[PDB]
């Protein structure tokens, strides 16, 4: 029956695949008249349409460099892979997608260009500074005769490299390399400390390596004397440790968290103590090698991607970009949907997706697929089409100025017009010439269709936007990219602002539609459906963080994941009281067999509680 590449009056193989990616044209000559050339390649094939003569390109995400992702290869030989494939040709015929997939895997012999970056303000005393040192001469001494290489600077009202990578590699011992070291005993410019190190440090001249994975690990006791941004480094992990007094209160902590990579839980790391940096080198190098995130890079404005992540167990998170939680020769992939608006003039295009922090990348070549083949047997002046008036391309006569119809006869001098005798002709956009419409031309866009009844210019909008300039307006109905959907293409496809503490997307309680939580589970609210007083196991989970975060024990103290999934606040109470039924009472043993009592809450300004008994009720 009717179908969109007949019900739009092309007149010619291009506009037929124009119309969508779905549309096939029949070329042979010796076709039926009244059957339509441009069909699905099916109904193309219902009627006698030659097999040779059907013009249907393919979208093809064609594999070129695939270098298989490095093992355990110890001395660096053949060379260590870390994205695959590394080169990808993307073909594309009008408004198609098309799948590929990446692969990512951090390997433990791959190189790693460490620099720390240290305090040196004139609150440190010097028992603090020395303990400073002795955390970079543990970090080194742990890693020697591995793939990491390292540098130094200390950072105060200004900033000195106090050693760089080729005084590592030649010396290699962290006595000799930090022994010239004098505290500085000014501010805390943390901002330029940081682009001094991204512009100034990471470089070959001063011994850096190119294939190396970039690491910043920056130890403060001081909230930032400086201001301005870092931009210059987000392409460098960055792991921060606050350590002191001036980091008591959650409002300072938090100042730390636009100084490293995200998420905060991963990369802040906040000491009550100097002592408590002789313990910290295993979580250190667990959480810089945790965390795999994609970037796009010069992605041209016709293409759009969305992502699905493979990051645990073969389990598909969809809408994201990033992994976290990784151990050190784990293995995700991601699932990539690539589309075009519309086909663009330009010779070829190329962008790279590529994981912060690394060297390995995945080069995605663009090309698109959107004339006909048998438009180099095009003959112009042609005897098929009247006074040599046009071109018999591809089995049509594209009539020539002035002069309209099948064979190009029809000049100045009918019936079909409208779709029904009443209305009136070419939707009154066009004029009725030949029997055809000739639609009128726009200034806001282009009038197309048998009867003048499509355009391209009158879509619905949303925020002063066609189409909230997320997708192409197809003869009133807007065509998404790739990572947008709904009537108006403003819903996203990303997950990431729907991403929960817990690790699930709206805390499993619910779900993501448009990058927000719609809760599901019975009780729960809450940003991503964290807030539940009345869930079941609410007692169980909340017990881990009274553990963990107030007394410094349990599963989640010890995998170093206690500021991951614990993010209410504690407060020590005498009693528990009624607070209202927005709350849980909850009690455990502890290993001294004492009774611990706690109380979960929801605060009326957002804030979830934990009310702690101070004492525990031994016997
Ligand atoms: C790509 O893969 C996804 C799931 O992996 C699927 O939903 C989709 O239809 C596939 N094709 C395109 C063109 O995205
Ligand atoms: C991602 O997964 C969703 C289903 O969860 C699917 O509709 C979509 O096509 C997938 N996209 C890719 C690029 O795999
Ligand atoms: C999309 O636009 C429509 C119309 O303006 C609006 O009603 C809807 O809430 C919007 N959706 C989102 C997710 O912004
Ligand atoms: C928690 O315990 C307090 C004190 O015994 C009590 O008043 C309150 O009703 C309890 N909360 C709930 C939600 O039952
Ligand atoms: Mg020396
Ligand atoms: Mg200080």
């Amino acid at each position: 029956g009717p179908n969109i590449c007949t019900t739009r009056g092309v007149s010619s193989c291009q506009q037929c695949l124009a119309v969508s990616p779905m549309c096939a044209w029949c070329s042979d000559e010796a076709l039926p008249l009244g059957s339509p050339r441009c069909d699905l390649k099916e109904n193309l094939l219902k009627d006698n349409c030659a097999p040779e003569s059907i013009e249907f390109p393919v979208s093809e995400a064609r594999v070129l460099e695939d270098r298989p992702l490095s093992d355990k290869g110890s001395g660096d030989s053949s060379q260590v892979t870390q994205v695959s494939p590394q080169r990808i040709a993307l073909r594309l015929r009008p408004d198609d997608s098309k799948n590929f997939s990446i692969q990512v895997r951090q390997v433990e012999d791959g190189n790693v260009d460490l620099v720390f970056l240290f305090d040196g303000s004139m609150s440190l005393q010097p028992d603090e500074f020395q303990k400073i040192l002795d955390f970079m001469k543990d970090v080194m001494k742990k890693l020697s005769n591995t793939s990491y290489q390292f540098a130094a600077v200390q950072f105060s009202t200004s900033y000195k490299t106090e050693f760089d990578f080729s005084d590592y590699v030649k010396w290699k011992d962290p006595d000799a390399l930090l022994k010239h070291v004098k505290h500085m005993l000014l501010l805390t410019n943390t901002f330029g400390a940081i682009n001094y190190v991204a512009t100034e440090v990471f470089r070959e001249e001063l011994g850096a390596r190119p294939d190396a994975t970039k690491v910043l690990i920056i130890i403060t006791d001081g909230e930032a004397t400086d201001s301005g941004n870092i931009d210059a480094a987000k392409d460098i992990i960055r792991y921060i440790i606050g350590i002191g007094k001036h980091f008591q209160t959650k409002e300072s902590q938090e100042t730390l968290h636009k100084f490293a990579s995200k998420p905060a839980s991963e990369f802040v790391k906040i000491l009550d103590t100097f002592e408590k940096l002789k313990d910290l080198f295993t979580e250190l190098q667990k959480k810089i090698r945790s965390k795999v995130e994609l970037e796009v890079r010069d992605l041209p404005e016709e293409l759009s991607l969305s992502f699905n992540a493979t990051c645990l167990n073969n389990e598909v998170i969809p809408g994201l970009k990033s992994c976290m939680g990784l151990k050190i020769g784990d293995t995700v992939s991601f699932s990539i949907e690539a589309k075009v608006r519309g086909c663009p003039q330009e010779k070829e295009k190329s962008f790279t997706i590529k994981p912060v922090g690394f060297k390995d990348s995945l080069i995605v070549q663009v090309t698109f697929d959107c004339d006909c083949a048998c438009q180099a047997q095009a003959e112009p002046n042609s005897h098929r089409c009247n006074n040599g008036n046009g071109t018999f391309e591809c089995g049509v006569c594209r009539c020539g100025p002035g002069w309209l119809g099948s064979q190009c006869e029809c000049s100045e001098e009918q019936d079909e017009c409208s779709p029904r005798e009443g209305q009136p002709v070419c939707s009154q956009r066009g004029e009725c010439l030949c029997g055809q419409c000739v639609c009128h031309s726009s200034d806001f866009g282009k009038i197309t269709g048998k009867y003048c009844e499509c355009d391209d210019f009158s879509c619905v909008r949303y925020k002063g936007e066609m189409c909230s300039g997320h997708g192409q307006c197809s003869c009133g109905d807007c065509l998404c990219d790739s990572d947008w959907t709904g009537y108006y293409c403003n819903c996203t496809t990303r997950t990431d602002t729907c991403m929960s503490s817990n690790g699930l997307l709206c805390s499993g309680r619910g779900k993501c539609e448009c990058g927000s939580c719609v809760c599901i589970q019975p009780g729960s609210y809450g940003d991503t459906c964290e807030k539940c007083p009345t869930c079941p196991d609410a007692c169980t989970f909340k017990k881990e963080c009274v553990e963990c975060k107030k007394f410094d024990r349990g599963a989640l103290h010890d995998e170093n994941t206690c500021n991951r999934y614990c993010r209410d606040e504690i407060e020590s109470v005498k009693e528990l009281k009624d607070t209202g039924k927005d709350a849980v009472n909850c009690t455990y043993k502890n290993e001294d067999d004492c009774v611990v009592r706690f109380q979960y809450y929801e605060d009326s300004s957002g804030k979830s509680i934990l009310y702690v008994v101070e004492e525990p009720e031994c016997p």
